[PDB]
């Protein structure tokens, strides 16, 4: 029993962090193989925030501007490049704690683990979701970039996240590890902001299900509904749309408890008509979206 | 900004786990020095000294992954097993076995068949439980803190209660609360919610942006703890009071201050509103665990 966000274990991705310094800005850097990824943001000075021209500033750079440090080893520069808004130092070492690794792009919706790192040394580790809107509610502080949230199947990391920016909001954005932004969003001081979102429909229901297991029943109603008049009510709460893609995802968990999708969707439908009356669902009176179905089975029977 | 149930990184209790299994009975150990630490309910109206006299270094299969360990000694403390093996653990780290206080928040890093599965946080309630995510054998699971290079370990997992909570031991094996590795009628015994980690947590918000319920009032040390009680919140001491001090100078918000804000709360509810989006109060979150994550 219990239901709680649980992360993976970081230590496959603790063996692949490290201080990176260009000029008088540091941040954190991955270092996967022979190879180093930073946010290209790291080049940036005072007078060019507002516009910066990255190419330029790239070739006024020599590896030595860049100082790596791995721990206490220090860490020696091989050669400079630039993919997207990420950059890629080689290094003259490559790092034997390197594990079997993936580059994964996710979905808006799916989940990850955070590891966040000050000075190239980590603090503590917690659990996300790719917002719609493709920002990320996290807990990260100035000097945080480079932190990488992730997944892990097995003894496989893939890696979907890398800490660029923190957004008026106080919500976070950046990129995957090719450099593409997640998002409408630019490395780069610009009026850009969040634009309005909506609660990802299947993980409420990815966590309703989780809650039958632990002996959450109150809310279980005997209705059924279609796919449209739940749809319609959805859109009326800011759910996302859902989908028969959705439902076909859903069935493992309506087998194991034998709530059929629209069956459970039906129950869904009357609490947000009707509020949960006081009570709670898994120790929490919201109706969380932070839990995909893989998740639940993850933690789950 | 932003404000998450943030767990220590696992890296170095992960080099510490392995899979012990006793006869039929599987579950996980820690692998500390040439000594291995699991609940001798492994070894199962009992009788653990007799069982344990029964029992040789081979009815203990220990393997770190594929490499095996063998077993050169056993012995029982409280309980929890001590396994020697021929070999000690070289990812052993700088560690301390520590015994938490109710309130106290520590790390779960939760493993199957000596494998870790996910790491989340956790709080020592007032009735010495846990409100973990446990299953079918995750047991010798351990729980931590870490202040920079050193481990200290504060629970190791045994059971599950019929309530869906859990329940466990120190490294030195005294139980966390009445409970007994047995087939009793043990069961949780009333749980208060800890207000000192509920005004942490409210500090909290401030520092996140979350500040509607700061209010005009004030209350009294005593006029605050007379509310809470009729709440079914434990009593707030003046090293409570002290305690939360780092974080009130941090605000620019008095602790008796930002009682007033609890106090208004506990009787009126959110009225709607969420706090670090959450609708509930959140009590599992230590002065210092804020500390620690915010600026
Ligand atoms: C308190 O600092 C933080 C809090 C939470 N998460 C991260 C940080 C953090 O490390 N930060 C330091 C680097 N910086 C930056 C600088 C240049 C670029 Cl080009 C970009 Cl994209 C990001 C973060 C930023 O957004 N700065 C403002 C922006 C600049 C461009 C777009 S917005 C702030
Ligand atoms: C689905 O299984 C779990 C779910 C969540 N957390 C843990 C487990 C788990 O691994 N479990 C397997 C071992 N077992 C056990 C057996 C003998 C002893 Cl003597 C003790 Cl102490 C514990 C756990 C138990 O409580 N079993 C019932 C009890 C026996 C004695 C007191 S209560 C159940």
């Amino acid at each position: 029993s219990g239901f709680r966000k649980m992360a993976f274990p970081s230590g496959k991705v603790e063996g692949c962090m490290v201080q990176v310094t260009c000029g008088t800005t540091t941040l954190n850097g991955l270092w996967l193989d022979d190879v180093v990824y930073c946010p290209r943001h790291v080049i940036c000075t005072s007078e060019d925030m507002l516009n910066p021209n990255y190419e330029d500033l790239l070739i006024r750079k020599s590896n030595h501007n860049f100082l790596v440090q791995a721990g206490n080893v220090q860490l020696r520069v091989i050669g400079h490049s630039m993919q997207n808004c990420v950059l890629k130092l080689k290094v003259d070492t490559a790092n034997p704690k390197t594990p079997k690794y993936k580059f994964v792009r996710i979905q808006p919706g799916q989940t990850f683990s955070v590891l966040a790192c000050y000075n190239g040394s980590p603090s503590g580790v917690y659990q996300c979701a790719m917002r719609p809107n493709f920002t990320i509610k996290g807990s990260f502080l100035n000097g945080s970039c480079g932190s990488v949230g992730f997944n892990i199947d097995y003894d496989c990391v893939s890696f979907c996240y890398m800490h660029h920016m923190e957004l008026p909001t106080g919500v976070h954005a950046g990129t995957d590890l090719e450099g593409n932004f997640y998002g409408p969003f630019v490395d780069r001081q610009t009026a850009q902001a969040a634009g309005t979102d909506t609660t990802i429909t299947v993980n409420v229901l990815a966590w309703l299900y989780a809650a039958v297991i632990n002996g959450d029943r109150w809310f279980l109603n005997r209705f059924t509904t279609t796919l449209n008049d739940f749809n319609l009510v959805a859109m009326k709460y800011n759910y996302e749309p859902l989908t028969q893609d959705h439902v076909d995802i859903l069935g493992p968990l309506s087998a194991q408890t034998g709530i059929a999708v629209l069956d459970m969707c039906a129950s869904l439908k009357e609490l947000l008509q009707n509020g949960m009356n006081g009570r709670t669902i898994l120790g929490s009176a919201l109706l969380e979206d932070e839990f995909t179905p893989f998740d639940v089975v993850r933690q789950c029977s």
